[PDB]
């Protein structure tokens, strides 16, 4: 005759760099000489003293719920 | 005649670098020479003193629930 | 005639570097020569002094629940 | 007192599809259904009945020669 | 006192599909279904009935020669 | 007092499918199902009825020669 589903729950996802301290995380010196090169097809290149990434394609949630009462 | 499902639960994910201290994580010096090279096909390259990554394609949750009452 | 499912649960996942202290983790000096090379073939290359990764494609949870009452 | 280098040589490269006959090289039927996809990072896709390629990043020549006469 | 180097030589490379007959090389029927997929990172895909490649990053020649006459 | 180096040589390379007859090499019928997949990681996929490749990163020659006459 009576029902009362009580949901007080918590769903949580904490993803990537969080709550951190980085103190003096210095990238060093970088040098890239290059002489008499040929590249007769596609190239991609990346050069850097410091790189720092949080990517996080994940971290997703789904909460799914159902009720019925039937005579 | 009566029911009261109570959910007080917690669902939690904590993913990638978190709560950390990184103190003076210095990248060292890097040097690249390169002479008279032929590349005749697809290339990719990456040169750097310090790199820091958190990736996290994961860390996800799913919470699924159902009730029924039938006469 | 009466029922009261009580769920007080915690579902927890903690993944990748966490709560750590990294103190002076300095990378080495790096030097790369290269002369008269042919790459008639696909290349991918990576050069660097210090490289810190937390990957985590995992770390996920799922929590599935059901009740029924039938006369 | 006298010299006469005679070079009547031939340097030849023949590279990729050449002198061939292709008779009725039919691509077949292709079908690509797709439903309720998510792509939450970079994609590249290729679909086709027939694909025919000559790539040839190579096939090159070099001819190097030197003389001297000295008292 | 006298010299006459004679080079009548031939240097030859013949690379990839050549002089061939391909008669009725028909690709067959292809079907792809795909339902409810998640991709959460880099993807690539290639679908096709008939594919025909000649690549040849090689096939190259080099011919190198030298003379000297010294008193 | 006199010399006459005579080179009548042939340097020859023949690489990949050549002089062949391929008669009715028909690709078979292909069908792909896929349901409810997760890809939380790097994918590369390839689907096809008939695929024909000649690759040849090699097949190259080098011919090196020298003379000298000295009093």
């Amino acid at each position: 005759i009576v029902y009362k589903p009580v949901d007080l729950s918590k769903v949580t996802s904490k993803c990537g760099s969080l709550g951190n301290i980085h103190h003096k995380p210095g990238g060093g010196q970088v040098e890239v000489k290059s002489e008499k090169l040929d590249f007769k097809d596609r190239v991609q290149s990346k050069i850097g003293s410091l790189d720092n990434i949080t990517h996080v394609p994940g971290g997703g949630n789904k909460k799914i719920e159902t009720h019925k009462l039937t005579f």
